[PDB]
């Protein structure tokens, strides 16, 4: 997964990284909930001023940056209430037998002149007998307390940079500077516990990122090194530590994340500043309304133009990166796997195609992850190999071309062909999937899309055209009295089978189970499905088609004019082609996807081409 | 006067000023006027949230960004009623038979891809009867309508950034583009009309600036050459013209102002660009909250610091430099005068002490003059010589040493010296003139402060009254003086010294062989020492005075005079005529009887 972290693993990384993220958005208290509010009403272009007066003032659901207005919901309190739902319970000063300063909300303040104004939230996780498991420690971004906004952002300001042209090291001694007293403090709080560093959960987003990063740069030899074994996730970093410990995660088009290299100011630093980091997820694309927007673009990215700041904003990396989490596609991704999150407001939603524009950005390389709403998105695959992944609502898909699996999610759900229904062929398994191969031999595994859309040649002559939608059956593309036929199949069963193709060709659906899948002279396509399938070409010119957990497969037949396709497997790093999957195991050629395999039964690695063999 | 401009008089050039202002304030329909009411009411610190509401929404009395909202005054039928009072009327597109686009306001918008957010306004004066005897153009600065502001700003900003980044004449040329066809139909407005190019006053603010610059630049060449004699007076334009056309104000504090070298983007464009230039006033200072403020200033200098452009914005200009204009001190000033506004909020104007900081600016010389607000002001003068103007409200005064004039205006004002009252010397000559002497010599002209606090080891106040300073029944006596009328008098000091008082009328006054302080007034003045250690004070419209028995133990003191400098000292004034030594002052005089020039020295000659 893109979040994994040391060597937690898929599962036990997506739950530290939630609980990181909830800590995050604890330390900042609600301050932007005005603002997201406001922007997913109005949006960025016209109804800016709209988004502003909310971030604000906040409304009758959201309150902004000015406390005390009485129509607004207590923002506060649904923060603290969020922390405690994800499991945390601030930590008291007295606790600690901490002798600095807190407020009445009990953050912590930083320590020594010129870092007066750094604030960290302490927590704690307890178990059922109420005995502590783990600590979490959040330190506050650019921003503090709604009753001394103000000045208090100004020295958080003054920190930043610093960070860029202060003492060498600045940013890497932030946190002893700000908090060394504290963290001696919370070492004899966690021993006393029965804790060690291990135990003990470190994040914050921007300067909050900078300080997590100080933490881990410190750790080894501060502390008496009881902080080098912590976990450390740093969201929106304008700065990378020197050691391998931190998680740096942010977005490409957030002009914060990465600023400098990795404390350093280059020309970069007020541009665009997306080069490859080691400790960072370099490919992961907001799309908002600014990015989304031509008028806005115009303009040069930089962290010195303010608007490009919304990209910035705490809420949308929570609510962004969540649905990353909780992704179908998530266990497909890896560090800088290339994801773009839908994040438009309500207005941009409905006529925006949610897409990869590469906007002020690298070069995106390999298969594109894209994630949707809970609301009706429209989504824009390009011509490569695409993931698309509409969540609830009535989601409409178009795509490029290429090798894709789309999932409409809950809602009805469309795919938007955009050309004659007559240059496609269609296939269905009965277990719902549907195939869809374009004119290329590009194939898509769609799932939860009943309706098709093509453009058809119309009045006079094909000088016009018209928009036709086909509802998916079990029979076919159904309109009115008019159906498209599947290709010709022979499905299996969730047990073992034989299936035979007969000689103009079949797609063989095995489905669970160790299948025997007999091809004929014709041009067939195999998929095995789940388990343990051999797999005989028969001749003629054959696909065979490998996705998820697909188990270990035998193909025996496989020649030049045949072709392989990996789609949603295990295992590919961004651009992976199949010599980075393929070894000789004696006679045959081996390809390792995971724990998956598939065997070419007599057929020299020396002999096989990119061309048949698709790795998405 | 600061203001100046070619060859037309302080008042002519004054009233091109003004005219100036009031176009430049209509071309941007008071988009800034819940800005400038939230940050009168809220500040630019704690406050700045409520200020960010007000610049948004408005308030009941103010409106903001956005239009619609009910309880809002209509602020742009205010702008215009505005502009009308100060002589003005848009011209509309079909009197200039012009064929591009205007809007629903009469608004001119630009004519070719890349300048459609370019706005200008094209405005009539017209007589009592009623011909057309003016033509004003306004460039719009930065934003656009309301209706369109986002957009119509994105537009700007690339323009903006094309003058500093782009072709290298692009600035020049940007009024060529934006507006060459209509500026052709205005000078056949003009032409059938009467009126030359010396009858057309061109203005704008910011970008607006920028384009008066461009206008002045291409006008030699452009337009048959019919604006070449066209005034040119820009606000916080960020490039100067290579021309002599152009009078470029801005506050000296204004990220914007001289960002650009005359269009040439330098390592100083995005820090301090303080370095004097021939067209611009260099000296001027909006004190605001920005300005004043310990924390903001922790923060670099710069037009890529956002919250700096507070000193940028329009109704602070309008505001302001309207009070520089109105000033008593006005006539005294000259184009790189130091002159300090008072421009503070409501909360910080309570608690803070308007003063020349020197912030973020090249060394300031010369004088100073403090222009206060029409509000209870807090006013501190310097070490240096001080001009302090309170204006309406109660206004505090302190000053720092040196020889300066203290301004009380209306209200109940006070004078806070800060130490004990018997280290000065206080003179009074019945005729509204309080003179205060400190211990060094320096010698402060106040009016209009009728009362003194002193410390005394501990704050003691005292009322100025004719017979001296008052604590209840408890009197400092003034200085002996012998006070004359404002007809011809001859007064005659006493042995011990005393402070001869002319006032209007050609005097004769004779000093002693005591230490005298000789303050002809008003007239032409015959004043002779008598002996001892004298001082000669001239201020104001002091006339032609002859002084007589001048010696090297002697002082004369300039304070509040015509034609002084920055930074003159006695020799820019001093020339032989005949066996005399001769001072001008614009048209007054002193003549030091058989006095030789070589045998004078600048610290027995003080020039404020
Ligand atoms: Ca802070
Ligand atoms: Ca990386
Ligand atoms: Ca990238
Ligand atoms: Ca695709
Ligand atoms: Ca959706
Ligand atoms: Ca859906
Ligand atoms: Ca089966
Ligand atoms: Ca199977
Ligand atoms: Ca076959
Ligand atoms: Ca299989
Ligand atoms: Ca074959
Ligand atoms: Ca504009
Ligand atoms: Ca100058
Ligand atoms: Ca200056
Ligand atoms: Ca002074
Ligand atoms: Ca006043
Ligand atoms: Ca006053
Ligand atoms: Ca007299
Ligand atoms: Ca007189
Ligand atoms: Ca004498
Ligand atoms: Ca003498
Ligand atoms: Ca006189």
């Amino acid at each position: 997964g893109v979040y994994d972290y040391k060597n937690f693993g898929t599962a036990d990384s997506k739950a530290l990284f939630s609980d990181a993220m909830a800590i995050t958005l604890y330390s900042y208290h609600n301050l932007d909930n005005g603002f997201a509010a406001g922007y997913q009403h109005n949006g960025f272009g016209l109804g800016l001023p709209a988004t502003l007066v909310t971030a604000l003032l906040g409304g009758t659901d959201s309150q902004g940056v000015i406390p005390g207005i009485p129509w607004n919901p207590d923002s506060e309190k649904l923060a603290l209430d969020a922390v405690k739902k994800a499991g945390w319970t601030p930590i008291t000063a007295s606790q600690l037998g901490y002798d600095g300063k807190t407020d009445a909300r009990g953050t912590f303040f930083g320590e020594k002149a010129g870092y007066t104004t750094a604030q960290v939230e302490i927590l704690g996780k307890y178990d059922a007998q109420g005995h502590l498991t783990e600590i979490g420690i959040a330190f506050r971004g650019t921003s503090g307390p709604r009753e001394n906004l103000i000045l208090d952002s100004i020295g958080d300001v003054i920190n930043d940079l610093l960070a860029a042209f202060g003492p060498k090291d600045y940013a890497k001694n932030y946190v002893g500077e700000a908090f060394g007293n504290l963290l001696n403090d919370v070492v004899a709080f966690a021993k006393a516990n029965g804790l060690s560093g291990k135990d003990v959960l470190v994040s914050g987003h921007s300067l909050g990122g900078l300080a997590v990063n100080s933490m881990a740069d410190l750790s080894g030899g501060k502390w008496g090194g009881f902080f080098a074994d912590s976990n450390y996730i740093a969201y929106a970093s304008p700065t990378q530590s020197s050691t391998d410990k931190v998680l740096n995660v942010g977005y490409e088009n957030d002009p914060v994340f990465r600023a400098l290299d990795g404390s350093t100011f280059t020309g970069a630093s007020v541009g665009v500043h997306d080069a490859p980091k080691e400790s960072a997820t370099d490919n992961i694309v907001s799309f908002n309304d600014h990015y989304a927007s031509t008028a806005w673009n115009l303009l040069p990215f930089s962290i010195l133009n303010i608007p490009t700041w919304i990209s910035h904003l705490p809420t949308a990396y929570g609510d962004g990166m969540n649905r990353i989490i909780e992704s179908k596609f998530y266990d497909l991704t890896s560090k800088d796997s290339t994801i773009i999150v839908a994040n438009l407001s309500d207005p941009a939603r409905a006529n925006t195609w949610v897409q990869d524009l590469n906007r002020n950005a690298e070069t995106h390389k390999g298969s594109t992850f894209i994630i949707g709403s809970d609301s009706n998105d429209l989504i824009q695959g390009g011509s490569g190999n695409d993931y698309l992944e509409g969540r609830a609502g009535n989601d409409t898909f178009r795509d490029g071309g290429g090798y894709n699996v789309i999932l409409g999610g809950a809602g009805n759900n469309t795919l938007d062909l955009q050309k004659s229904v007559n240059t496609f062929d269609f296939a269905n398994d009965g277990a719902g999937n549907l195939y869809v191969r374009d004119a290329n031999g590009g194939i898509s595994i769609t799932r939860d899309i009943g309706s098709i859309v093509t453009k058809e040649p119309g009045f006079l002559w094909g000088l016009f055209k018209d928009d036709v939608t086909h509802s998916v059956t079990a029979s076919g593309l159904k309109v009115g009295s008019n159906v498209t036929q599947y290709d010709a199949s022979v499905k299996g069963t969730n047990g073992a089978d034989t299936l035979k193709a007969h000689a103009g060709g079949d797609w063989l659906f095995g489905l669970d189970g160790n299948d025997h899948l007999i091809g004929g002279v014709g041009n067939d396509v195999f998929v095995g499905g789940a388990g343990n399938d051999l797999m005989e070409s028969g001749g003629g010119a054959d696909t065979f088609l490998f996705n998820g957990a697909f188990g270990q497969d035998r193909v025996v037949g496989f020649t030049s004019n045949d072709k392989l396709v990996f789609l949603g497997v295990q295992g590919v790093l961004p651009n992976d082609d199949f010599r980075a999957h393929a070894s000789m195991v004696g006679q045959d050629t081996v390809l390792k996807f995971g724990g998956d395999s598939v065997t070419l039964v007599g057929v020299a690695l020396n002999s096989l081409s990119a061309d048949g063999i698709v790795i998405a």
